[PDB]
């Protein structure tokens, strides 16, 4: 029948048809299909099926090695063969499990900051078991992450899904994120994009501030019970004003974004294993909050109000005035994050360092998974060495797959 | 153990242990004691209890003729008897309803207004099933109540409870009640008393206007389904605005009430029987409004303001200024129903009329169930002569119950 296609901007749906005459359609441009999602599960995975995956896995692991260690390697397929048969599933070691948080990073096609993943700190939060802990071991990684604004990347794994009726995940999208309330003046404040979370956040008892930059609070789920709401400590929470270099009216917007970047609700897969828990983060790329929060006409969208106060044509659309807006804003970002000295890089020097980690993949292991239409920059295209280079798309294993959101798939009891 | 005691203007509650020591306590001025209220069930009412009731009732029913009708009374006994012992319940003839509903308020303890019982039209909506044909019966009996200001008293009877896993309820306490928010600026607006069942109705998908008159929408319950959410018609809710026969500026108030007093959430009790869905309505007494609506604490509160725009000493109590407004008040109320031609009567007018009704009560039938904690107006009270008149609080049959509230006994499936 006809495939379902939506307007991110307009949050308008299509259904396409036309597609059945074509003469042998393609899903590139879709945001999420299902072959990027890990759905949620009623009973442990099938022996037949986890055993081969985990077979591959150790093979990798061991494969690594600059120096080969034969016998521990046999020693571990034996043992996890084993372990498989005489418990249903298996336990990686400290060390594997490290070595899958990185090659999953490095498996990640839509990441333009894949040269630095050899560098990541894990945490390991395997043998948590309340929600309480997990706010503690949350709140020990943004305190690490952060560093007072020397940003270091690090991710956090909670307990491996096992039958699928007991998984840890959090319902947040990122550890830090603004809330977004409709207004009874008919007017959204804050961010539009959590409207919905923010209602469920509300909804589940946190008290709603009405402001346009409320951080909201970690809604964390333990052992497949019911959610639990904790609000972030205000000490961790490391946050940038915004102010253009010239320009000092853009102060006057009281503008400011937070100065971490944490995927909250990904989903790690290792060896036939899948981690529901497992928030990561990197560093800011500007144009993540100089074009995309602050300009998306679904976020923040400042672009007319700074157009206007630079004073540009704003009325017609061949001024450019948007393209030199954008272009301040993205100046803004840059400034403000280099002189409060939080980490950020720009997307120019990213690109760049995305194409040397490139042809850094591509002679290491003949290849580089990577999904063009998310590593160009939502600026400059065709300015960053990126656009012109030709890519492959591909899944590989270790990766993080996107989740169905939790509200939709959860009982009471 | 202990007895819980409340305060309804702080919301605080006690408990009462000290009473154990008493030589021989009173729950007298306890609002909802269980004495009053008809809980829910889960299986129909036992054939057993069920058919002295009935027996009773049409006993009751038939004794009212002034000229008797043996033949049909035993045979009316002979075909409920069997009735119940064929179907398990049994069905009233509109005649024994009308009787019903008539003599329960008749036997109303907390009702000044009983003097008009006997005048009192019924709407037999026991034929109803869903909950949209519910909400036309009770837009009917609104409309027909209401009679453009010229107010008759009504109720609506919706199918009788059978299994109480089945049953017909208005989740309101009134038909026409305002809605309160507590504002995102900590304030509260509208009525504070519906705080809660204003969540509800927000809850349940209605749009918060965040006025301080804003009629709530009817929340109706049919065969035990889940709760359907309707605005009631504009056209249908008369409203009368506040304006005080001298002092202009009483009017800059804003103020306005509903024009009719319809409780809605009261069992009516019969011969077995039991009514969970019959919403009724008589007209106001002045002091409800002008006494208990604007000036509790815990409602409008508008005391102070009045005070204050009479230019009273309003930061000490010994002035009397709390009497001199509220009476102005009142007077505001009566003026404003009688100039725009809404009735309602007065207390003083009422109470000589409830001790008419007594007198009359006493020589018909050797009794009048009277609570004078209720029948006491809430000002002027040694002024009116109900307050000298000792009264006998008791519970008869037919009756109108209190219920336990419906969110809090009821499931989603
Ligand atoms: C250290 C610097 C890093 C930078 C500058 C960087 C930058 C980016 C950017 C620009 C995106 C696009 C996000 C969006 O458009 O919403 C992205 C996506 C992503 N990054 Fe990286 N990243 C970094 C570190 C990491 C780390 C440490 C991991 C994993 C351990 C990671 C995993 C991913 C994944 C899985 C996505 C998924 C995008 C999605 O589908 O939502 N990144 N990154
Ligand atoms: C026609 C004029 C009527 C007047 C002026 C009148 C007046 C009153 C007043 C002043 C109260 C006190 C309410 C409060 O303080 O919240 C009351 C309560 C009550 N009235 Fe009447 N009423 C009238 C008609 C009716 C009718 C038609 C019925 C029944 C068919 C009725 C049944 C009751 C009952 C059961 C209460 C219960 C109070 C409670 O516990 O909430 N009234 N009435
Ligand atoms: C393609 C889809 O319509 C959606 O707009 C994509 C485009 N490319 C993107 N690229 C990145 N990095 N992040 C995004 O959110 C998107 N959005
Ligand atoms: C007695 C209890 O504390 C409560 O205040 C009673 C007092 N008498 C009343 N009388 C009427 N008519 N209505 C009421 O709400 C009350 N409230
Ligand atoms: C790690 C990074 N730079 N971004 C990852 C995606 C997400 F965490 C950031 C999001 N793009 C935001 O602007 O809030
Ligand atoms: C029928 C009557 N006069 N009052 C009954 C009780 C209720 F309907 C009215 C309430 N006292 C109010 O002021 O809104």
């Amino acid at each position: 029948q006809y495939v379902r296609i939506k307007n991110w901007g307009s949050g308008e749906i299509l259904h396409d048809t036309l597609h059945h005459k074509a003469t042998s359609s393609c899903l590139g441009s879709i945001m999420n299909p299902k072959s990027l999602t890990r759905g949620p599960r009623d009973k442990p995975t099938p022996l037949e099926e986890l055993l081969p995956h985990a077979i591959e896995f150790i093979n990798q692991y061991y494969g690594s090695f600059k120096e080969a260690k034969i016998e521990e390697h046999l020693a571990r397929l034996e043992a996890v063969t084993k372990e498989i048969e005489t418990t249903g599933t298996y336990q990686l070691t400290l060390d594997e499990l490290i070595f899958a948080t990185k090659m999953a990073w490095r498996n990640a096609p839509r990441c333009i900051g894949r040269i630095q993943w050899s560098n990541l700190q894990v945490f390991d939060a395997r043998n948590c078991s309340t929600a309480q802990e997990m706010f503690q071991h949350i709140c020990r990684h943004i305190l690490y992450a952060t560093n007072n604004g020397n940003i270091r990347s690090a991710i956090t794994v909670f307990p491996q899904r096992s039958d699928g009726k007991h998984d840890f995940r959090l319902w947040n999208s990122q550890l830090i994120r603004y809330a977004g309330y409709q207004m009874p003046d008919g007017t959204i404040r804050g961010d539009a994009a959590t409207l919905e979370f923010t209602q469920l956040c509300i909804d589940l008892g946190w008290k709603p501030r009405y402001g346009r930059f409320d951080v909201l609070p970690l809604v964390l789920q333990a052992d497949g019970q019911d959610p639990e709401v904790f609000e972030i400590p205000p000490d961790l929470v490391l946050e940038v004003t915004m102010e253009h270099p010239k320009y000092e009216w853009f102060q006057e917007l009281g503008l400011k974004w937070y100065a971490l970047p944490a995927v909250a609700n990904m989903l790690l897969e290792v060896g036939g294993l899948e981690f529901p828990a497992c928030p990561f983060n990197g560093w800011y790329m500007g144009t993540e909050i100089g074009v995309r929060d602050f300009c998306d006409t679904q976020r923040y969208n400042i672009l007319e109000e700074v157009g206007r106060r630079m004073g540009l044509e704003t009325h017609t659309l061949a001024s450019l005035w948007k393209d030199r807006a954008v272009t301040e804003i993205n100046v803004a970002v840059l400034h403000s994050f280099q002189k409060q000295n939080v980490t950020i890089m720009d997307h120019h020097t990213a690109s760049e360092s995305f194409m040397k980690h490139m042809q850094n993949e591509y002679r290491a292991r003949g290849g580089c998974p990577a999904d063009w239409i998310w590593l160009v920059p939502p600026v400059s295209g065709s300015i960053t060495p990126v656009f012109h280079q030709e890519m492959l798309n591909y899944v590989l294993s270790p990766f993080y797959y996107y989740q169905i959101e939790p509200w939709k798939t959860h009982i009471w009891q």
